[PDB]
């Protein structure tokens, strides 16, 4: 019923016999397959995904600092310094200041001082790299039988551009095989991660980012790169210097994002809306349930037939007189006298007394009888397809 109801569905058909069908997956889309004796299928691309994409660089955002030192010396006697300038989590500046005998010096005159911060990193984002390899789409092959729910699904099947050629079992009527290309999505750029919230943008601009950042396969989190960016040394004074720290970035980087496509993102996996190119074979699909007896009873229509969107119709209908049978379907002229138009559903079958059998079919053009049974009740139904 899924791929009954969506808009854009295309409708395939192989022109030889064990050879491989082409069709093109989209997402929001669903392809029918079809082939003599062999069951109609539906597929449709559900999801299309970056597992595990390469990290390629951690900017912090937001940040504290914590015990800031001062040292200082008096002029003459060279650059003073602080082992803790030698800590990767400080962030230190070596600057000039007055100095004379209001505080310790011989001489007046400019003296060297060198001030360190501790630098925690409170709130960060990541960019991404990801590839068009390792991208994982995932493929649903559902069965057109038109049995009912309301324990049915479709195989679910995930690929990769780099996995072979996929066997897809169907319980019931055998497997399918078959292999897919990305068929074109691009991937200089990157995909940067405000807390769950991801954007696509472009590389050199994410590179460029003036932020406190960490080489993508770091796990320490504490030697962050370039902090001075988040960081203020206010002018010293002879002995100490202030030094402060921005205030969150988070903000800045929300409203400077707007514009960049939006993309979304669940499990810490990035989505997007894939394209595929596939090519499949059915030589070891058969139908389920040959070899049954030809329903002999009778059926009431559940209720009103339906039109789909595409040229066809969909007629409920539920046992009556036998075991869990064939149907008799078949659709002819208003004498009886040739077959008209063709089932999507194929070998309609009962499963259970009193469980609506739906039924897919193409009624010719213009007027045709959907002749549904046998000769108790052989159920003439009147059809005119504009």
């Amino acid at each position: 019923m899924r791929c009954i109801g969506m808009s854009n569905r295309d409708f395939v058909e192989g022109v030889s016999g064990g050879s491989w069908v082409d069709i093109v997956l989209e997402h929001g889309s669903c392809v029918t397959t079809m082939a003599k004796n062999k069951p109609t299928l539906d597929f449709e691309l559900i999801k299309t995904e970056a597992k595990q994409p390469a990290t390629l660089r951690k900017y912090c955002i937001e940040a504290k600092l914590t015990n800031t030192t001062t040292e200082s010396r008096c002029p003459t006697q060279g650059e003073p310094s602080l082992n803790e300038e030698q800590d990767k989590r400080f962030v230190c500046k070596h600057s000039m200041v007055d100095r004379g005998w209001g505080n310790g010096c011989g001489l007046f005159g400019k003296g060297g001082i060198v001030t360190c911060a501790m630098f925690r990193c409170k709130k960060n984002m990541e960019g991404k790299v990801v590839q068009p390899e390792n991208l994982e789409y995932t493929i649903v092959i559902t069965p057109h039988s038109g049995e009912e729910h309301a324990g049915k699904h479709g195989k679910e099947i995930k690929i990769t551009p780099q996995s072979s050629i996929t066997e897809a079992e169907l319980t019931g009527y055998g497997t399918v095989t078959m292999e897919c290309s990305p068929r074109t999505l691009d991937f200089e750029m990157v995909l940067l991660q405000m807390e769950n919230k991801a954007w696509l943008v472009h590389r050199q601009w994410f590179l460029d980012l003036p932020l406190p950042w960490l080489p993508g396969a770091d796990t320490q989190g504490s030697n962050w790169i370039q902090k001075e960016t988040l960081v203020t040394f206010k002018n010293p004074h002879a002995k100490k210097q202030d030094v402060v720290v921005l205030g969150s970035q988070e903000g800045a980087m929300h409203t400077a994002l707007t514009g960049a496509t939006e993309i979304q993102m669940s499990s810490g996996n990035l989505l997007f809306t894939g394209h595929l190119k596939c090519r499949l074979r059915m030589d070891k699909l058969q139908l389920k349930g040959m070899s049954y007896s030809m329903c002999t009873g009778k059926f009431k229509v559940v209720k009103e037939i339906a039109e789909t969107q595409h040229g066809t119709i969909v007629i409920r209908v539920q046992y009556g007189d036998g075991s869990p049978c064939k149907i008799p379907f078949e659709i002819m002229d208003l004498e009886k006298r040739h077959v008209l138009g063709r089932l999507i559903t194929v070998n309609p079958i009962v499963t259970e007394k009193d469980s609506p059998v739906n039924i897919e079919a193409e009624p010719p053009f213009g007027d045709s009888y959907i002749i549904i049974g046998v000769e108790p009740g052989q159920l003439k139904l009147n059809w005119f397809k504009k």
